[PDB]
This record gives structure tokens, sequence and C-alpha cells, in this order.
């Protein structure tokens, strides 16, 4: 079957829309009347209350704040969800510090509430009535397709996607933060997001499984040029019946992520890796010599981007606040008269601030013994200029020093080395010296 809904044309019930083992039953979309999609402006001018924008009245884009001279980026959330005054919303904002913008949030509320299997049919007119609207701003206005930027939540994603193919791939980029796997994961492409849907596609993986077992809301297959898997892919750090398992902590973690990177651009660089044991294992270390990718919204100025599709990456992330880190190789080689049991930490030292003290190893500390460690530090210190050393046990009370410490930095490889073989009393913090 198939109904037609005017300028945004028909949508027929034949495979692979539906039908399939994923989408048994024969569904689809809803009137965009009842989706009730709403295209909400934000811009400098206006970047707490929308503008209401549509394509079949262009002067109601010419009335706007819309500038012509900006970027363009919508952004889309998915299923039970809406955009006014939630995480789009403050996304806009956040984008409003650093720099100027025509922040377009997709509201299709109504379109959202419904049985998941109906959602992932409305997301059809949902994606036409993007694309018609990008398009508007093309024929009527002179504005260019590589330049909208098109974010996706879930099936916000898979919205992104939709549009993205309706406009033949001239989008210029789509960002999608944890696609939903149910109903699109290992199905064809036209129905999903994949790579070919956006002159650049980076997608963000925070909740990933399989379809059976279920383990998860996202999607484990790669499905963009860049494809991250943020502290492996499954489960974020600082998350504790699958019965709202799109609303769980893991899969929200995506646009707090990219909304966070909207203001610490190297706050998530990814490294190059076939698999997260690779990386844990620091087999992937440090960034290659023309920069890491920036996961998150600076993406999009990696060297080579769209030069291979599936491209993996992995990192880990902070478990709270800005979640930001930066990965650091530590080399702890010990100094001491007599071996001792118990563990062995580090804080790193700029003229910034400093860092938290971090673990290195724990049980049979022996002078000479050295220990390598991979880091995640939760914020920048660019030059290290000294580190402190601390080791812990109860008591008869002996010494233990670091002879010497070698810090290399991920982001961009450098090597310190700090000195001192000269030890130090229990929970005392240790100092050690540029050399
Ligand atoms: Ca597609």
């Amino acid at each position: 079957k198939e109904v037609c809904y005017g300028q945004l044309g028909c949508f027929s019930d034949e495979k692979p829309w539906a039908g399939t083992l994923q989408r048994p039953v024969k569904l689809l979309p809803w009137s965009p009347e009842d989706i009730d999609t709403r295209f909400l402006l934000y811009t400098n001018e206006n970047p707490n209350n929308f503008q209401l924008i549509t394509g079949t009245e262009p002067d109601t884009i010419e009335a706007s704040n819309f500038q012509l001279d900006r970027k363009t980026r919508f952004i889309i959330h998915g299923f039970l969800d809406k955009a006014e005054d939630s995480w789009p919303s403050d996304m806009c904002k956040k984008m409003f510090e650093v720099e100027k913008v025509n922040c377009i949030c997709v509201d299709w509320r109504h379109g959202s509430r419904a049985m998941y299997t109906q959602a992932v049919q409305n997301i059809r007119v949902v994606g036409a009535e993007t694309a018609f609207l990008i398009q508007a701003l093309s024929t009527q206005l002179g504005y260019s397709l590589e330049d909208v930027h098109v974010i996706g939540h879930s099936l916000g994603a898979h919205t992104a996607a939709e549009a993205g193919r309706r406009l033949g791939g001239r989008v210029g980029r789509i960002t999608g933060l944890d696609p939903a796997g149910p109903c699109f994961q290992d199905e064809p492409e036209e129905v999903r997001l994949d790579p070919s849907d956006a002159v650049f596609v980076d997608v963000i993986h925070t909740d990933s499984s399989p379809i059976v077992p279920s383990l998860g809301f996202g999607m484990s297959q790669k499905v963009g040029h860049l494809d991250f898997f943020p502290n492996g892919g499954k489960e974020m750090p600082g998350c504790k019946e699958g019965i709202g398992g799109f609303v769980s902590c893991n899969h929200l973690r995506s646009f707090e992520y990219y909304s966070s990177s909207v203001l610490n651009p190297d706050g998530f660089l990814g490294y190059p890796c076939a698999s997260y044991d690779e990386f844990q294992e620091s087999k992937c270390f440090p960034c290659p010599a023309e920069g890491c990718p920036k996961m998150g919204h600076y993406a999009d100025q990696f060297k080579g981007k769209t030069s291979a599709v599936e491209q993996t990456f992995f990192l880990n992330t902070g478990e709270s606040g800005q979640f930001t880190s930066w990965r650091y190789k530590v080399s702890v080689t010990l100094s001491g008269k007599e071996k001792v049991n118990g563990y062995i930490r580090i804080a790193l030292y700029g003229s910034n601030e400093n860092s938290k003290q971090y673990e290195i190893f724990k049980g049979s500390l022996k002078p000479d013994a050295s220990h390598t460690c991979a880091i995640d530090v939760d914020f920048n210190v660019g030059k290290i200029q000294k580190v402190k050393f601390l080791w812990n046990k109860n008591l008869s009370e002996p010494k233990l020093g670091a002879s010497q410490i070698t810090v290399q930095s991920g982001e961009d490889g450098t090597e310190y080395n700090f000195c001192s073989s000269d030890t130090v009393e229990e929970n005392v913090l240790q100092s050690l010296y540029p050399c």
C-alpha cells in the first residue's frame, strides 16, 4: 500500500520499509498534520526564544533572523522527545557562545509520541519535511547545501539520514548521535544512516548493541566516514528490563558529549583503532602526526575525514560535568632501599592548575621496578612543568620515591621527563623536576 502527502510525495509499505524481520507489521507514516513537524529557528539575536520558520511560506524565513551569510545546523530529536526547552535548544545556546549560526531545531514531538515501529515510519515524513525546507533555502534564497549540517539523536539520526538521502547526499554534513539500532541496524542503506547520505557523516556511538541480545539502544554497526566509540561504545563511565532503553544514560550520553565538544573542541580527541582492547593496551598511541580527529563539533576539521568510510576511532571520556578527557602514557621508575606493598600515584602539573592524583600500580612496589600506564586526565594542563608522585600502604615507617617519570601526551606525542632519585615517607607528595 501507499499514501501520498502533497509536496512530500508518497510512502509505500513495501520491503524494506515494512514487512521485514525488524519491521514485521506493514505500517505507513501518519499525516504531516498529525506528526505536526516544526522548524524552530534560533540565532545569536534570538538564542533563547525560537522563531518559527517554514518552507511553504518563505516570507517567514526572510522576516526571521535567518542570515544567508552564516552556517546552518539542524538538530533532530528522536523517539518520545522534543526540541523546545530540552537538549536541542540548549545545544543551540552552547553553539552561540563559540560561533555565528542558524540553529534550526526540527520538533516533531507529536510524531515521536507513538509506538516505536509507528515512529520508525513517521521518521520518513519528518525527513521529507526537513529536506523540503533545506531545498526551500536553496531555491528560494540561494543557500548552499554544502553548508547545512543536520544533527540527529537516535531516530533523529535516521531522520537526518532520510532528509540527506532526499537531497541526494548534497547536504554537507550529517552527525549521528547514537543512531537507534532497533529497526535500522543491519538494514538496507535506504532506510538508515550511512556514509552515502551526506558529503561528510560522523557518528558517536554510546549505547551500542547487536539486535539479539538486546544490550542497549544504539548501533554496533559503523555507518559514517568517522565512527567514534567513546569508552568502547557500549557503556559509558558514570552510568551505574529494557523497557525505557532509549532514555538510558548511555544513550543520552552521545548528545552530552556533543554539546560539550561545542565548548571544549579538543575535549574528545579520537585515536584510530581496530578495537577498544588495542586502545586500552595503548597499541594505538599517540595521535597520528597529522592530528587526531576532534570527536564532536569540530569533527569537520579532520584531514582526510572523507577519504574512507567507517574509519574507526576510540577514546575515553570523563564521568561528569564537561566529560572532557586527555590520554597520557605515564612511566614511573621507582627508588627506595627496600621493597614494600602499597599503591603508586602521579599528579600532573602545569602553571595552569594541576591534575588530580591518578593510580599507576597496586601491590608489589620494589625499588628499581618500573610501571607504565595509560591514564585519562580530566583537563588540559598544557606543558607539564612538574609532576608529583605519591605512594601509600599501617606502619613501621619506610621511604619510597620515584627516581624518574616520563609522561607522554596523546594529543601530540610530546615526551616529558622528570627527575629525582630521592625517596619520601608515605602519603607525602614527592616532586620531580624537568630534565
Ligand atoms: Ca541512507
